[PDB]
């Protein structure tokens, strides 16, 4: 794995655009657009693919939620459909355990689920799994010693704090401590042996604070903030880095890329992004 992949987004409508940004020379590529355009959906990597997941097509046509699994394959620059999810899943959260895709909660409508599924590529079949505690929009998902953590988000009248951790052998859901922010569409990843929650909305206002669990005393601390207040923002680490993508700050729809270096604690401005958007779904794979 190479390139950083941000698929999909938000600016004015829905967006295709599949880029992907090079940190060690700091260039972009654009590369087949998604077959339809989708804003809130999450990425991920499977053997070296890179898959889209969920989202909904913000159109002047007609807005649809999808349940759409997509396939993108470096190696032929070319995107193939896969089975379905058992629901649409806007605003979804998405976490790779033992090479397989769960796909945590989203809105279909009005709908907030709770609902959790799962994917295995050899099979190309979706199954339900035991859903959260919790109904859970603009999830941060993230999996650390293959437990899948889902954090923050809307259930349908608040913006959370709370986060739970899904036990796969138990297929159980169990709360975690809460965060001390209130955060919906942040970005959430994983760095070292923490859970990392960056930016998000908390009903009022999107936010540059940064927050990271540490699994084994189980408690949240917050790192520095990052440069930029961003809630929907793509996230991903690379060689030990954390890197937010775009968001909205309450203004503009963001270009700005920063890098985290956990070492430092510091946050560097690394790149832009070739036009400001929000909404997006990023992941590590192989250059094309
Ligand atoms: C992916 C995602 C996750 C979580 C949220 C929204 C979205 C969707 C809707 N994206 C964010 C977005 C934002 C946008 C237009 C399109 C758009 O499309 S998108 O990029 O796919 O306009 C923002 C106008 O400010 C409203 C206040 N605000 N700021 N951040 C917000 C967030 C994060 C949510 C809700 C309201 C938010 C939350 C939902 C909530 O807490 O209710």
């Amino acid at each position: 794995g190479r390139l950083i992949y941000t698929a999909g987004g938000y600016f004015r409508q829905s967006l295709s655009y599949l880029e992907a940004y090079n940190p060690s020379n700091g260039s972009w590529l654009r590369l087949a657009d998604l077959q339809v355009p989708r804003s809130g959906l999450a990425g991920c990597v499977v053997g070296g693919l890179l898959y889209a997941v969920g989202g909904r097509n913000n159109s002047p046509d007609g807005n649809t939620d999808s349940s759409a699994l997509d396939c993108y394959n470096p190696m032929t620059n070319q995107w193939s459909p896969c089975a379905s999810m058992s629901v649409p899943r806007n605003r979804i959260g998405v976490g790779v355990i033992d090479g397989h895709i769960y796909a945590v909660g989203g809105s279909h409508g009005c709908i907030h689920h709770s609902s959790v599924e799962r994917y295995e590529p050899e099979r190309d079949e979706w199954h339900l799994v035991a859903p959260m505690l919790t109904r859970r929009i603009g999830v941060g998902v993230a999996v650390l010693n293959r437990l899948l953590y889902a954090v923050g988000g809307f259930d349908g009248t608040n913006r959370l704090n709370s986060a739970e951790c899904y036990y796969p052998e138990r297929n159980e859901w169990r709360m975690i401590t809460p965060m001390n922010t209130i955060r919906s569409g942040a970005g959430v990843c994983v760095l070292h042996n923490c859970i990392y929650a960056a930016g998000g909305y908390d009903g009022q206002d999107q936010l540059n604070s940064v927050e990271r669990y540490d699994v084994e005393t189980e408690t949240w601390t917050f790192v520095a903030p990052m440069r930029h207040h961003r809630s929907a923002l793509g996230i991903t680490v690379h060689q030990g880095k954390i890197y937010v993508l775009g968001g909205y700050d309450g203004h503009t729809f963001l270009d700005s890329v920063e890098c985290y270096d956990p070492d430092s604690d510091t946050w560097s401005e690394v790149t832009r992004m070739t036009s400001g958007r929000s909404g997006v779904g990023v992941a590590v794979t192989m250059e094309p």
